[PDB]
């Protein structure tokens, strides 16, 4: 239950998807970023109870009853890396609200609400950080810095220009999403079953 136990898990389960990422993803380093990433979002899903497995089969308004266990799940991914990383040492509960809208955009496009609409309601999700806050945390992501580098020179994005972001680069996004889709499943199963035992 202790953060660090749950770090733990969760370096444990990216050591098990880094062969097969890097087997489809030539920069290294993003290889190595993308199989901590996923493995301390699948410990986070399933310990903060969102059910991933029934996810990729719900309508959006099932995904939507769900809302308030994706924040809940970016609250333990930004403990989480903080362990792993260090970076994160900020203010978490923004940072928290930051990620926590990253798996719930994707939830949304996985139920299939269409794209632009999800979009806004990310733009939703955001609302109370600071442009300047939200240029700060997007900077951190290393597949929106892939998707739209132009981010790397933002000092400013409001939640309605980071909606305006996703749509201009939403065949990379969707094309990211798909490749970190199969690899978050396995991390939310072996998560469950370390958790659990
Ligand atoms: C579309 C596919 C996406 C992938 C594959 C992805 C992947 C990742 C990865 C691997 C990390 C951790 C980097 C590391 O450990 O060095 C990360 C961090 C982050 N991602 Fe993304 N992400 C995606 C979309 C998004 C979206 C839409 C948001 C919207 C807010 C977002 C927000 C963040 C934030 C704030 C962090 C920083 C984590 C922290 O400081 O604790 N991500 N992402």
């Amino acid at each position: 239950g202790s953060i660090e136990e749950l770090a733990k898990i969760a370096k444990k389960i990216a050591e098990e998807l880094y062969p097969e990422i890097l087997k489809e993803v030539g920069d290294e380093e993003f290889a190595e970023k993308l199989s901590r990433g996923l493995a301390i979002a699948g410990v986070a899903l399933a310990v903060a109870g969102v059910p991933l497995e029934e996810i990729v089969k719900a309508s959006p308004e099932q995904v939507k009853e769900l809302e308030p266990l994706f924040e809940k799940a970016g609250r333990i991914e930004a403990q989480i890396a903080q362990v792993l990383t260090g970076e994160p040492e900020e203010d978490l509960e923004k940072a928290a609200k930051a990620v926590a809208a990253g798996a719930y955009f994707g939830a949304l496009v996985i139920a299939g609400v269409p794209f632009e609409e999800a979009a806004k309601e990310v733009a939703k999700f955001l609302e109370g950080l600071t442009p300047e806050e939200i240029a700060r945390f997007a900077q951190r992501c290393p597949a929106l810095v892939k998707a739209a580098p132009e981010i790397l020179k933002r000092d400013s994005i409001t939640p309605e220009e980071f909606a305006k972001l996703l749509i201009e680069h939403k065949e990379e996004l969707l094309e990211l999403g798909r490749l970190g889709l199969p690899y978050l499943l396995k991390a939310y199963k072996m998560a469950k079953e370390l958790l659990g035992s």
